[PDB]
């Protein structure tokens, strides 16, 4: 009978094209690799905020009196086959992974 | 500005155990040696620094109405693994954020 402080929405992404790698550069993701008609697809599991303000006080369950709060997406790093158009390689790329509550006194 | 739960982030290069996307417990092959080329699987994980940042539970929570604690959440990354039978690439869950969980008092 639990509530999250922030409302998430997850999807699978099988068609990712563009991304930022762990070094802050913009890279292209190779969705599929076709080897002798055997196809390897890259899928990513992303979680994103629904609203930045679920409740109107910002986050849910916050002591609205002392703090203001909002909901916001944070990322993690996932390895992925990529190019920078100079080179094809596996690069840790940045991935939306959760919705978290940020405080402001 | 300030987070409701505190995070800690680690690069894990020696993973052995994991749970795949089907709930099966699988072994991770952290290190593969081919000819004289070693392949070490690297993962970026984020865990809770504490389940109770403040005594109440999560920081900032309306402690009157609300019970709360901090806990990890996960994405799914492809990892080279084994169960009893076969070696393969399986989606396994890895910790990626620390979020606050509510419960009505
Ligand atoms: C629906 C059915 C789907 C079936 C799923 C099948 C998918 C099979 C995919 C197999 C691809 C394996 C691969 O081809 O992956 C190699 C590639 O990931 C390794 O490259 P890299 O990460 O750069 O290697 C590290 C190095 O291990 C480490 O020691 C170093 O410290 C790092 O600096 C760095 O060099």
């Amino acid at each position: 009978g639990e509530f999250s402080v922030c409302d998430s929405v997850s999807v699978w992404v099988g068609d990712k094209t563009t991304a930022t790698d762990i070094k802050g550069k913009e890279v292209t993701v190779l969705a599929e690799v076709n080897i002798n008609n055997s196809v390897f697809r890259q899928y990513f599991f992303e979680t994103k905020c629904r609203a930045s303000n679920p409740v109107e006080s910002g986050c849910r369950g916050i002591d609205s009196k002392h703090w203001n709060s909002y909901c916001t997406t944070t990322h993690t790093f996932v390895k992925a086959l990529t190019t920078d158009e100079k080179q094809a390689a596996w690069r840790f790329i940045r991935i939306d992974t959760a919705c978290v509550c940020v405080l402001s006194r």
